[PDB]
């Protein structure tokens, strides 16, 4: 997949194809001028010799001394070498890259004063699939990327190790892949790598792009679980949402509709669709699933935002000749996205497992009283209906908001900070209890249905019955269960039930 | 301030009215014919001996069992009378006035099928005055206000009591204070009524209000400390902001360049703007800020729209002759919305807080190493600042959200619920605490600007010191300061600094 | 009731005593000997010139230069003024009661340096009950109880205001009342006043009895609801309990057997006693409740010992001469105690209220579809049973522990505190959501037994059914039942319950 | 190590040393006699054609109905393959053996009615190192160990897969390899194993150990911070801990004192041990580590305790011939101390962390305004400085209790569970956080002691600098630090500092 750059214009589509695969990069030609420009400004305050903080100064106490022109390209490279003090196992290859693409995108805006020759090297490392090691903790997302971000760029100088074919490296047996040569940094570059939100964008990213997995699979579960239980299509009726006024639960029923369609041979056989009141699992699907779609949506704007941002500091204004000190490096904006994204997957998945207890128990789906066949003789997955409990209840803690806690750090003078890192780093376990959860649900509405003997739901949930059976095959009775959750999960997780939504419903999709 | 309302075109600054002050309302003539008309569809649906769940069947399991029309007056009074379970303090005559105009809102818009004499009815409650007797606890989000609403509608049988001119009258004698006697309900009727989220929606828009009223107050806050310890405006530059391309930061910041302008006696008497960088709690307001004002903002979306919702159960389509039974009810994205506003509140308060440590310190202000004159013969309010940091700590605690929480009621029919109640109603003391906070700095920056004598800051930043000064003398040493604060937080509840933010930056402002 | 006090030698039953009702003291002579000594070294540390920090230092920076002797007294006055900065509400008399005994017990251990006569001030505010006005926020618990401890003080040299007779009178008119005049400190007094971990105790305390109150009556309780729904005894069978070997489920164990006696008319009346397995919610009763009555037995004992703490700075060891400074003043025990309580509090309630929900349910009880007699007529409580359900719910959130955060104060040198007083006021809130629980499981079981004609339970049981039936009325069907509630809850609130539980099983009973 | 058990009488000593390292045991004789009467039991109540829940009765609806005496054993196995729905990684080798010791000394006790042969068998599998496949997810503390106890009970009948020298192996070939061959079971034996509190028993120890761990190392990381700083002995007076009267306070400062001793050369080269106050971080760290030691002490009791619970269902009394159903099965009070020991090892990480910023402080130590040599060269480790507040921070959500939380599970008989497997797990990830903390204390530590040229601390403290530089270098200045971290956490982790404190203090210890 080629791209051809134009910095800050990256879409949540784009940044999907990216942190899922490969990716191959050039800059657009109207990129040059601004990066170009914005290097000649730092340059020219050296040599006016003006004195400036981020470019030429020290730092602290002697963030108002000067430092030797010719003792700056020591300092870069002491700053890189300082700040490499994270902590935890290395980011997958994935994030790594998708860090990587975030942080191009960013200098490339042409705010940061880095010479392309410095961003180039970045793309030949995205280019050539060669991924520099990076720690997952540490940052507090305030004070640049900081860790991650100087444990990227240690590579650039030579230093530390990338991985390549999923093997560690040396970072100049590493930069050679890239066909490149250990760098140098010159005045601000030090700052303009190490100081970003992009470390924290893309942990929020991976969040948002999991949580949007599990709402897309979580529509067409709960469709089968309706079927399986014999359940109403009513509760999808149009009138009903356009009623309400909600976009994320009119959306919502929308895509439920799509899925189920008007009726099916199975919904057929039962006499009507109507009768006793369907239990606010199934029938507030939509208010439910849509007030996640709209905190999904919410948060994707802010991240698709930030992923453009220039996040470094100080930032240089080449137009006016200005060099000035802000703070966008605090990560505030993509700490409460996190939180956010936190509450659409624990809901997603608390509304699933009470599907699945619905389905389970001796009616609220009008099948097996536990699925199986008798309590007495097994007693089925009563049992996987407990697993999905001990998942779902974990997201309780897990929604814990990040956001709100903050630590002064090296000496009050960095007296707030965001923990954006954290707030999204916790999203990918809680999108793995709700996506164990969704696999419990997607396996039990297919064994329920499976009981209604040759019977047949919608087209795109019979795709979904297919998905499932072409790898798991029903469980009727007695045997180990494990195995099924587990293969269930696989295929959730290589996206098996994405495509059946409605395009143009999800931000990145 | 009379209205003439339209039903579901509510704003939110006309609820920041309806919470705020009396309102008298008339329904607009426009309104007229799809209330009358839903009516008639539910009156023929009776007529032509048909039977209609939510309509005239019974409940649970007799759902399905038809209810002898002349029984039908018996089971509205029925379920009023057995819903009003609620507990706790009742609501102040503002929480219950939105409410009664949040249901009139809803039912007027003709989905719900009850007549206009009683909507009717409940305008002349509002129009008088007269406010029935609501309990703080008892619902959960989902199966309609169910208590509250209940306790609501009491009053219009003639039962329960309602307060007015601040006492505790009769639902009778108060009826008579409406111009109205004791009412008889008829079908739907008492599903409609009861049913809505509009208890859970007045909760989570009080929540909003406070919000944008500490938001406010935070940005004359911070611009004095800013001034009080001789930090940069440079912070406030335009360019940065859009350079990082939010929306929130870059009219936060746009709020600040409002407030200080370009710069100030104060801030002229002091060599230079930039030297020594400021601490995150001064240069990285636009960013904090600026992520609360997003998340504030997106509330207030979730939450005008509710305001405007048909949220009954079942709704009644007389265009098409149709009775829906749906799941309105289910107030998750207002629980969602409540738990949003919770970081935002935390945030504006933990940031307000590091500002006053800042100051206390001897530097993060360049003032007294206290603000008093020395630690050794008094101490000043090194101690206020330690009352902010308790009040800023709950609210680490009280983020927690409710949203993620549910429990199965009657009977797993009911098997998922919002909590949406709860969540809103946290968000009351959650602000109570960042405004004592607030109050602390807002008393600390003056005391500060105070001892650079006769400087004087911005001129909305004057008017900010003299609205305290009006009221709150400088406290330049040792006497009982309790009631400093005690006083500042009045003001602050008054509105006193909301005046000066521009205009149209907050959704209800 | 009259107390010769032996300091540090409390007991949790008279500290029960002293928080429910008035008190009077004196102190007992084996007191004087310590107390005198302690001032006389403090004294003669004056007299020999020696300059002793927290005696005749100053504060911060000067906590190094010493004060002139003559300028001593107007330092407490100051130290007093300054830091009576707290906010909130007044504390009700109990509370202010408490905490002053608290302080008395604890300088009265001659540890503190401080004039019997000063402690005797003290002692005859309580005995004339006459209560200093004391505010509920601002203290972090570290660094002395600081503002509330302040306020307390204040009154002490005719400052602030007291409550007498439930009117604010003048520190001035009621340290009259009290038989006393405005008094003037000498060194150290005033650090020993204003330092210690009284405020947190007391709020914890609270808390403890408050779990102890609900304790008892979650067996009283839990016994009508067995009955109710005609469950088995055989859960409770002792040797069960002993097998597991945990003592707070096996005092629990024991406490339910003698609540329900082997057998009763109600439970003689059903064939036999074991058939169908009871839910979790009654079976496994001894298991949570004794999960619960170990967590508040150990928090009880931490908070035992604080009561009798020597807790100011620094301490004077009058034997050897020394005078130390530490750090007790710092509650970070009584802090986790508070957050232990949490979990019992909720656990209690959340039992209770699946209890309610079996009840409600077509059966998990036995008797009516909801208590009443018929979802379609009227429909009964199945709502109380809502109101439950959210009350516990609340409590899950409150659940969030304080003691883990902490913000550096006063310049890094109080750069960790404990926040004990907001991790036990929380407490107070926390079982009034319990207690409006289990007064709906208390109305539910009555309720129920109620159905079954003229069938009695076991003879404390038909005790607590007749304490509710003295003041609530058999609520057969549809009227408000909200009041009903509203008196349970009263009942529970005055410890009517109490009485039926066994001897020696809580701490403090 | 050679165990003879004795059923019940486990310590927490043996505990850590089981979950330490292999362990060879045996059974007492003292034991068979218990356990074959408990089985003769059974057999004779199968024997005399009496029907017995639990024994050979069906389960659910059929809980009532007998099974066909020969078609017993096929319900085992039914049960035993139904179960293992359990997901997510495979423990650890050392937790599952832990579980299986577990299990065999509750069964042992004689409660249980399995044969010895197939207690012997679990033995077997101990003996030689064959570890069964155990998920880390899938139970809710409540109904039996249920799947991690299926999941172990697999191997047993030849299903499933275990480990043996670190390679997955069939059911089979490991059976055999512990001498084995596939067993069948008999009535009650199924519930027997399955049933149980040891997975979430195992979970919680493990914290336990690790929280016991954390502590030993923060006592003489502690030691050299005060060192580093030149603090103070004076907090650390007996007499002061005497008087607040909290034992675990009273045990810290003890350790405290022997680790440091009256003096050193390093205290003694400085002029006083007085002067200025140190901070609470260092002044106050008995009462708050010692709060911690509470905390620990607490939940070891309760988890000492249910290590050798009997926690199956239903329970066999052969004395009597009794059997009967309880719920011994609840884990509330190991969900209580799993949460309790959150707040242990989180307030440990506060407390670090704030001594490492003190530490980095351009004062709070003494030392370099970073520790390197100047903020404008390079910057040594205020950042390292970072990293332990991003691991401190996290710990704050991760203290969300679990046990607050439960789910109505399998129809609402199983209305109320523990989530203890939860509670306990997260501790782990926990203690990576507090000890990445402390091991950043550790080296910051020993590189401030360092800058005091050839000075030296106490006996045990060189011993803690000496085990450190035995592996990592002074990190004098610019150079890659994480791998410095890295070093640090690994020897923390290996028990490093463990044996510097004085015996007897810790539970397990």
């Amino acid at each position: 997949t080629e791209l051809t750059l134009k910095p800050g214009t990256l879409t949540l589509a784009q940044l999907r194809a990216i942190h899922a695969a490969p990716v191959r990069l050039q800059l657009d030609a109207s990129a040059a001028p601004a990066i170009d420009a914005s290097v000649a400004c730092v340059e020219q305050i050296i040599a006016e010799d003006r004195t400036a903080y981020g470019i030429n100064t020290g730092f602290g106490l002697l963030a108002s001394t000067r430092i030797a022109s010719h003792d700056l390209e020591n300092l870069q490279r002491s700053l890189v070498l300082s700040h490499a003090a994270g902590i935890g196992a290395p980011l997958d290859d994935d994030l790594v890259r998708l860090i990587m693409v975030l942080k191009i995108n960013s200098l490339s805006r042409g705010f940061s004063g880095i010479r392309r020759k410095v961003i180039d090297a970045l793309i030949a490392l995205v280019n050539a699939e060669v991924y520099p090691h990076i720690p997952l903790k540490g940052s507090v997302g305030a004070s640049g990327a900081l860790a991650p971000l100087a444990h990227m760029s240690l590579v650039l100088l030579g230093e530390g190790k990338a991985r390549y074919k999923g093997q560690w490296l040396s970072a100049t047996e590493a930069l050679a892949v890239a066909g490149l040569e250990p760098l140098t940094l010159a005045a601000k570059e030090g700052l303009a790598l190490l100081n970003g939100t992009q470390a924290s964008t893309a942990y929020a990213l991976r969040g948002l792009f999991y949580a949007e997995d599990l709402y897309a699979a979580a529509i067409a579960c709960g469709g089968l679980s309706v079927e399986a239980v014999l359940g109403s299509r009513s509760p999808f009726d149009a009138r009903i949402h356009e009623a309400r006024g909600q976009r994320g639960q009119i959306d919502t029923a929308a895509c439920f509709r799509d899925l189920l369609g008007d009726s099916s041979e199975v919904s057929l056989s039962h006499k009507n669709a109507d009768k006793v009141q369907d239990p606010y699992s199934l029938r507030c699907q939509p208010q439910v699933m849509g007030a996640c779609l709209t905190q999904l949506r919410q948060a994707a704007e802010v991240l698709g935002i930030e992923a453009n941002a220039v996040s470094d500091n100080p930032l240089v204004f080449a137009a006016e000749g200005d060099v000035i000190s802000g703070g966008n490096f605090h990560a505030e904006p993509v700490a409460m996205a996190a939180d956010n994204l936190a509450l659409a997957i624990a809901e997603i998945g608390s509304l699933s497992e009470r599907r699945i207890s619905l389905m389970m128990d001796k009616h609220m789906s009008q099948l097996p009283p536990f699925l199986v066949e008798n309590g007495g003789v097994n007693s089925g997955f009563m049992i996987a209906q407990v697993t999905a409990a001990a998942l779902a209840s974990e997201n309780k803690a897990l929604s814990h908001p990040h956001s709100v806690d903050s630590l002064p750090t090296s000496a009050n003078q960095e007296d707030h900070v965001s923990m954006a890192p954290a707030a999204g780093k916790r999203l990918w376990e809680m999108a793995e209890n709700t996506r164990g959860v969704l696999a419990i649900e997607w396996l039990g509405a297919c064994q329920g249905l499976d009981l209604r003997k040759g019977l047949k739901t919608s087209a795109k949930l019979e795709k979904a019955r297919q998905a499932l059976r072409s790898e798991v095959a029903h469980y009727d009775r007695d045997r180990f269960f494990a195995p099924d959750i587990e293969k269930a999960v696989e295929l959730l997780a290589k996206g098996s039930l994405t495509g059946l939504l409605p395009a143009g419903v999800l931000p990145s999709l």
